[PDB]
């Protein structure tokens, strides 16, 4: 089912989430329900601290067909280079969006949705869509690279929208 995705300003956010234990059915119920919300939502990626799940699970489909989903459980950071930037969007601050600085390549491992580990190079915009899903499982948002000023101008913005 769609699960209900949370908004600036709720700490729930801010939570750092748990590594998942064993990859079994319900972790997996999880995953199929954090694409559909993903889908539903227009989004390329999701974190599963911004729908109140907190367990490093992320979802990511970067295809314009939606059909390349791609499952990171317990994703670890092996290495990163370069820098990059594009105006970021995010789930969870609707409707703002920033340029934010991130690595322009990561190699990452995870275990996917059959709990079968795997390793992923990445550059471009699955790089960076990587590293704000990464940075969610931290309680990290994308707003947080930049200055005190914009921070409160988007907190202002979004407060006001979800009225
Ligand atoms: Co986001
Ligand atoms: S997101």
């Amino acid at each position: 089912s769609v699960l209900q995705v949370l908004h600036i300003p709720d700490e729930r956010l801010r939570k750092v989430a748990k590594p998942v234990e064993e990859v079994n059915a319900e972790i997996q119920r999880i995953v199929d329900d954090m694409f559909e919300t993903m889908y539903a939502e227009e989004g390329i990626g999701l974190a599963a601290t911004q729908v109140d799940i907190h367990q490093r699970i992320i979802v990511i489909d970067v295809s314009e067909n939606r059909d390349e989903r791609l499952v990171l459980i317990n994703p670890e950071l092996l290495e990163k280079s370069g820098e990059t930037g594009i105006e970021e969007g995010c789930l969870s601050i609707p409707e703002q969006r920033a340029l934010v600085p991130r690595a322009e390549k990561v190699k990452i491992r995870a275990l996917d949705r059959d709990g079968k580990p795997f390793e992923l190079e990445a550059d471009g915009l699955l790089a960076i869509c990587i590293q704000h899903e990464m940075d969610h499982l931290v309680g990290k948002l994308f707003m947080d690279y930049l200055s005190p000023l914009k921070q409160q101008r988007i907190r202002q913005k979004v407060e006001k929208l979800d009225r």
